[PDB]
């Protein structure tokens, strides 16, 4: 789960507002989460994996064992069940509640970390590189 | 658990350096710990708690249930365990790594919130107000 380690930054967005937008995330968060440029902090400790995500928005953290569902509260403040797996190179997330559901895959693409966030047909694309 | 609710500041340290020596936090930790002045961040959400914590020395989070034991990445970088608990109006927090342990007590006074920090006898006192 090493490929993921590091820290990364942000450098393309697209589609981020329609995802939000799916998600059910209000104008005003909206309007300051598609501002950020966020670094993204990747460590591993033992089985244990952490990533940290520091925006102008907000700093969050999960703390999290592969394949261990946690309960997170999201940076947009949504309290949800989340799952995340490793699955042939992509570190996946599933996040629940409310009866509904997201996906949120991240992998590495040649320099660069992936993240693809679908919801009902809705995907988001977010690029990083290391920092 | 609500009384602690809210967003907190540093306001005064105390015998932080030694309870840093104590834990086994290194020199250029401790150089940097003792002089952040965090946030403190604390919130509810049904179940969930959520204390973040925000410094130039570093942004973290964690988020439990109240006497559900979790993994935890501290801010120094140990792997523990943590549990926490309510005790009669104080937040308690035990965390246990490498044979060792370690009491975190936030407690309100008057105004104030105040983290009080023991392992072998050394304790830190580091209280916050209202930002
Ligand atoms: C701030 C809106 C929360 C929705 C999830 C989205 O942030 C995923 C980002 C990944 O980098
Ligand atoms: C940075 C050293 C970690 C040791 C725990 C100490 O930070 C507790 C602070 C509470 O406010
Ligand atoms: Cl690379
Ligand atoms: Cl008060």
């Amino acid at each position: 789960c090493d490929a993921f380690v590091g820290t990364w930054k942000l450098v393309s967005s697209e589609n981020f507002d329609d995802y939000m937008k799916e998600v059910g995330v209000g104008f005003a968060t909206r309007k300051v989460a598609g501002m950020a440029k966020p670094n993204m902090i990747i460590s591993v400790n033992g089985d244990l994996v952490t990533i940290r995500s520091e925006s102008t928005f907000k700093n969050t953290e999960i703390s999290f064992k592969l394949g261990v569902e946690f309960d997170e509260i999201t940076a947009d403040d949504r309290k949800v069940k989340s799952i995340i797996t490793l699955d042939g190179g992509a570190l996946v997330q599933v996040q629940k509640w409310d009866g509904k559901s997201t996906t949120i895959k991240r992998k590495r693409d040649g320099d660069k970390l992936v993240v693809e966030c679908v919801m009902k047909g809705v995907t988001s694309t977010r690029v990083y590189e290391r920092a």
